[PDB]
């Protein structure tokens, strides 16, 4: 097996305790005599309990619940003109992968099928480092101020008495005013894309723009699409809702099954680009995490195909353990000042060191076993596992030789210019219909090619706002007249019959 | 004029003036703006508030309980009724009529934090009493009885409840292989409960709770007795079925939460009465089965119930994390006069949960609130230091017992186990199933005395068996339909019929 | 105080951690007069357990330390420069704690080693925690702030041997990119280096940062405590013999003098500049490697510190106290210098690594003056304090949030600045910029006490004598771009001690 | 290299962060044109500095500071008669070892010379698993009560309100009367070896007794005595306090600079053995840690050589990160009902698993690369970097092959009859003699044949206790009057001397 994905078992099957001594029978345990009390001195049994006490760490806040597969991208098309990083450097390259895929707000217990956006997480183990492309399965989401992150997901959880979901907090939340730009996403979430058929049947996509650069300096701002070669199949609300109380573990099933019977699912990379010039003529920002770039105008260029062919061995030790972070990058490949993905930079680390350990980079799923990790002064921390370095002085000592590549390969500096002071902005929804028309453009252009679809929607809305108090549902009423009226009316009539007044 | 306090162990502390602040009591001017350069320029390391916000968030989450994660939560009274002082001598029963508060957590076993209230499973019933001697917790579950007794078992047991290590699914391949293990069969009593209807009791409220296993209580005159615990619902017992319950996990998996703490929200406060089973040292000898045996009851025609009171659950909690998920429970919480017998599971769990509070809450855990003994305060000059320290770490008081201090320690004369039995051997024992049919009796008499008298009960306890065992493997749904036949061979065959049906060959 | 204080049952008696009393002190269950130990003693594995727990680990840097509170007297009307509340008033005064420290010796070691000192202060203010972590210089080793891990790992153990080693401390500070550290290098090693306690010290914010009042107008600010007891330094034999014989010296002397009434104090004094005087500096304002020399700059009176009670407990009131250049209060902000911006990182995520997520909640730590009410910060280990209860985590619009100060600018008001998104490494200048008030010190300062130039020379040559021969060359090299006869006393007496 | 001790250092030598990719320059940070403020975007630097934040992790409590070493075990003679265990059963066998020196009472940036008995712990990685002898320089110690550990260790260390050194507690600890069996050990703490000149000049003991069993079912129980080939060397106080001041680190290095010329340091292996039946004869208890046997009844029998080689190539990944337990032991080796051995049985694992973490038997010094870990119930946990276990089942399934060796050995049903009730037992200081006259021996037939040491001994405890209020240096000298009075007449006018009186 691979380093990233094997085990080390005793070929003896000699069953020991954590140090190695034999074991010579599996569950007897010291006490005096035959039923007198037990004795402290029992080390085996203290051991396998301590242990056993020890087995859970803090789950993912959020996306606690999830499903992990290896796999490659293959590169199936040239595309060194707008990308420098070596995982694109040749037609027919192969790099290997992981993904895990996730729901958003289910805490670790939770259904496969609930109603959430899926995460789509891509970790990248190339030779200048592993890269990881954290996205979901929609390109777009809730907010583009990054402030409002922890009180989305407090919202989108349990009530801090209650303990149970809330529709009241919930809408609260998305129909204030400031907050409304997020309609572009609710949409989509509320739309049968919002319960996948399974993780096979969906797509990922970066969501925010990148920025890609080649080895001659020149860069564009990147929109990364991957689409599913088995095609988009959806639950509706009851199917997935029956699903939920009769297998939780439906799409993990789903996943695993058909890699372990050869039926690999595959997906189609693309990519969206755009000149700094272009992107000053638009009538959004290519900076909002709310908007998407029209094909029409900014067509799909295939690149390569990632295809998933192996299942984890050990799902706690591939898969929990699973890190990854959009600060996690490559040469040529860069984060654009979109606010939310800044700050996310910043997030994930933090996060993996709480839940995972300082040295989390060291548990093999996160080793970057192609280019191995070499600092002189990222030394010790608690679960150093892999020597330390041994005697490498811990600052650059003029008795060593050190080799600094890329030193004439821009990050950043030869990008945007920025100027200003520094300035606390709220990016609170916009005036006019802005924030309001790609959401109209779904429900009237892309909605509507799908029969019933347009319906479906206003169920998936009526169904969860019916447990809002009316205030509540009446405020969400005028956020979705000001999409489509008729949507609006449709959600308004399945809503108040399920809750008269 | 000042106002009411909420209890301390469920309150909190919020500013009246409603000014909104960063983590350091510095006030937010503008709650979502975040700096960066000019407009839309990248963001700056120097918004100690947004990263404030962030980090904290990253911190939320501690590590779920191992097992019995997810759970509801209650506060309430134990009321005296009955002077039982002959029995025990602890302070909380050292007066008719006298409360003492407790806090209740309710809990399924094998569910991760986000699974189904109304899923299979023994549920738990763990009860905290504030003491004026300390906090004694009495670690119940909605059984008499359990799988195992023997500890070692323990984490092989819980591992073969919850998910496969390759797949991450729940298994019914090696549920059932572990507990049709012929040393392990045992567990075929609890088995036939877990079973049963009230394997999906229809809410907390509808549930009893049971000490399980044996303890010794004692009185101030130094007479002791073997004791079991027995809390019945005054509510009565109210079960779904598994049709009921696996539909109710897809539509409100909250369902158990939602209705405790709605009739609790609404005065409609659950009660339950407290009785104990008692048994000299002399009877226990006579006995057939063995006192320290976690998978055996006493029956009541030769050990009756006695009353001694009244639990009330009539306060929500405030927070549920600062209140249900920080909560610590362990059976080595008493108080004077109450002790654990030498049953080999309970002894165990003497160790077990402390040593899971300090992994999983930290070990200052003691001065969370709700686990404050706050009518009995610690002090112990050598207990001192350890992360978040929040209490003041007693000042200046020496960290020894220095003869320049007073220091005193009561009921020097009042013995802890020094007087009950008299152990004799020398230092490992497997307390595998035993021959012949002392392991399969109690399971039988539950069968045919008892379930017979329930309506339709027999035929829900096969059907509930078969629908779980249809998803087994051949091999090992032999073997469990061997396994029932010990008990009742009508059972056995209608196990197997309703099962080969659901999985045909 | 509630920062300082405990609850001790009167009646003393003694209890295990969930309040049952304990009926022997020492009595251990086992079978039998001398059989084995049995489980079910849960008296013992609770007080075993607690004990090894006991230990949080150290802080880096700064382990060894010691600690008292106080308070600020406003003495001087400043609302001209800054409109902090602590400031407002003259007469007024401001509950504070500070922690001295060393900078690398670990836990345990001697108060008498030859380093910087920390010289942290937290204030308690109506308007939140301030902490003004400080040392006692005016200039640092660095200022790039990536090399500061590099720099402190040279200063402690080497990786395979565990010892303090002269090798790489020379070598990482005679880095030629490096040598910008040549200011702090001289003060460390002149006796100010060894200071005779931590009364006998000043206070210097180090930093430039930004002050602005209540009209919308801003200064850059420099923060300067002088001792009123006077400096009393220590030279390098005293400083080793009392290592050997009393550890715990400077921690003792703070103690005792606080304890029989002699409390000491320090004077508060502030330099400003504006943008403009700013612009116009043969150096930058952002580098924490040069000092504004006090003809240009005067020192302004603000008021007076004064320390007055000791903690009742070390671990919970000193290991346990956080402190960083981020807590700060409106009218307060860091400039761009760019260590302290990386600080303003560094120190609240120490902080949760070392204490845990909710530190804050520690009483030491806690604004008791200014109360924390933040609806999405919520749970996280030991969260102790009810966790606002069933307040919403979230702007509910059925609840009521008040955001003062809304039109108070944070930094809008201030520099307008320019460019793309630049890597920039601060190396050593070339020519003297990075030299000259190196040379100040010396040939103005230290020339004026007699036999400190000598001294600084001896200081030097004993440390490098156990370095290479060529990390010594480059050593002596150093010292003689700032001065020909300094170089040559290190040099001399250096190569007595280890000849070639 | 060897695997308990090696590394993987990038032949290229390219400098990369924390996920590998390549640093272009080694510290310039991204900020807003040349000196405008630095960009979160930063990865590389946050990366470095919150990695800096974590580098550090609880020191031991006790036994903070500390060196260490690796090294071999040869076995010269056959004592397989006494001890079944594999590491004994063929002469000329070798296993490999590490060894942990330390103090007790000081932190980890504390003195090498300071006085203090000395931790001298041993770890074996054989082929039945990882045995470690967990010992002191001393064959004593202070307590022969689990309970008194926290309360006599705080008193060795820091004032909880002063944050110093106090000897009034140092000393009211001591002098209490239920606890001065303590004499034996503070005799030998102030004589001059509580003060070796180097780790390779002192000697190594069980303290306890343990109980080793033969193949064929006989035991005995056992007391381990590594004497050092290089001879016993002590500093006087006065050299001590010096050495502290000018070298904190002196008995480091010299056991890194011996090691490295190739003056390989070693011990010779003894043991003390005794049967059941010697055990009732005796007049005090072989369960009492304040009790030696003496060598002329209970003659040393010799075992192997014990030599250390190597030193560490990274001392926090090896030494710093090393876990050792008395607990952790192998087939025929078992711990007594000493009632402080029992407890640490216990304490160790625990601490490691708070200090270190739940897998800290991953961490390369502490696995057992001679028996490797097969447990299918012991699973996940942070930092699993092992793979653990792949998808082997997590409970013994009946569709897989598993081995229990050794099922006839018993552990220790074949030893001792323990009988009666579970018994709170406080086993404070005998009335009489008993507890005295060990320490009265060293005075009288040990010290008094090494010229001075006599009166060092008073000199050491006298500048000590001057230290201490009247109240308790009258109760000092009179405890040590118990042991001989010119002794405490000796202690007592040099403390005057130091202290004086109204
Ligand atoms: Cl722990
Ligand atoms: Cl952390
Ligand atoms: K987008
Ligand atoms: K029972
Ligand atoms: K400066
Ligand atoms: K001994």
């Amino acid at each position: 097996g691979h380093p990233t994905n094997t085990a080390d078992v005793r070929k003896d099957r000699v069953v020991t305790n954590s140090q190695g001594a034999p074991i010579n029978e599996p569950f007897a345990t010291q006490r005096v005599g035959q039923h007198g009390p037990l004795l402290l001195q029992d080390f085996n049994l203290l051991d396998s309990l301590a242990h056993f006490n020890r087995e859970r760490i803090p789950e993912r806040n959020p996306h606690a619940h999830g499903s992990g597969a290896f796999g490659y991208l293959e590169i199936t098309d040239d595309i060194t003109d707008v990308c420098g990083s070596a995982m694109f450097d040749t037609v027919g390259k192969r790099t290997r992968c992981l993904v895990r895929f996730s729901t958003v707000g289910g805490e670790k217990g939770s259904a496969d099928t609930a109603r959430d956006p899926r995460g789509f997480a891509i970790k990248f183990y190339s030779e200048e480092g592993n890269v990881d492309w954290v996205n979901n399965n929609t390109p777009v989401f809730f907010i583009r101020d990054p402030s409002k992150f922890p009180h989305f997901i407090h919202t989108q959880k349990r009530n801090p008495e209650t303990n149970m979901k809330d529709a009241d907090m919930f809408w609260d939340f998305l129909t204030t005013e400031e907050n409304q730009v997020a309609i572009h996403q609710v949409m989509i979430l509320f739309s049968d894309r919002g319960t996948p058929a399974s993780y096979r049947n969906m797509n990922s996509y970066s969501g925010h723009t990148y920025k890609w650069s080649n080895k001659q300096g020149e860069w564009r701002y990147v929109q990364v699409h991957l689409k599913t070669d088995q095609g988009i199949k959806n639950l509706n609300n009851e199917e997935a809702t029956k699903l939920a109380g009769e297998n939780p573990d439906y799409c993990q099933k789903d996943l695993f099954e058909n890699i372990a019977k050869g039926n690999y699912p595959s997906w189609t990379l693309y990519i969206q680009t755009m000149t700094e010039e272009e992107a000053e003529k638009l009538p959004f920002s290519v900076f909002d995490l709310t908007k998407v770039w029209p094909h029409k105008q900014f067509p799909l260029r295939r690149v390569g195909k990632m295809v998933l062919n192996e299942n984890p061995e050990n799902y706690f030790a591939q898969v929990e353990q699973a890190a990854f972070s959009p600060s996690h990058t490559v040469p040529y490949q860069e984060a654009s000042a979109d606010p939310v993905l800044q700050a996310r930079l910043f997030s994930y680390p933090d996060a993996h060191r709480y839940r995972l350990g300082p040295n989390y980079s060291q548990i093999p799923v996160n080793c970057p076993y192609a280019s191995k990790v070499f600092n002189p002064a990222i030394r010790d921390g608690p679960m150093n596992v892999n020597g330390n370095l041994g005697k490498e002085p811990n600052y650059l000592s003029t008795s060593k030789k050190y080799q600094f590549i890329q030193q004439s390969k821009p990050i950043q500096q030869h990008q945007e210019v920025w100027s200003g002071p520094a300035m606390p902005v709220h990016w609170a929804t916009s005036p006019g219909d802005i924030d309001f028309v790609q959401a109209r453009d779904l429900y009237n252009k892309v909605l509507s090619k799908q029969p019933g679809q347009q319906k479906a929607l206003a169920h998936n809305v009526a169904v969860h706002v019916a447990s809002a108090c009316p205030e509540i549902q009446d405020r969400v009423f005028a956020m979705f007249a000001r999409v489509d009226r008729g949507l609006s009316e449709n959600i308004k009539k399945e809503a108040l019959s399920l809750s008269p007044r």
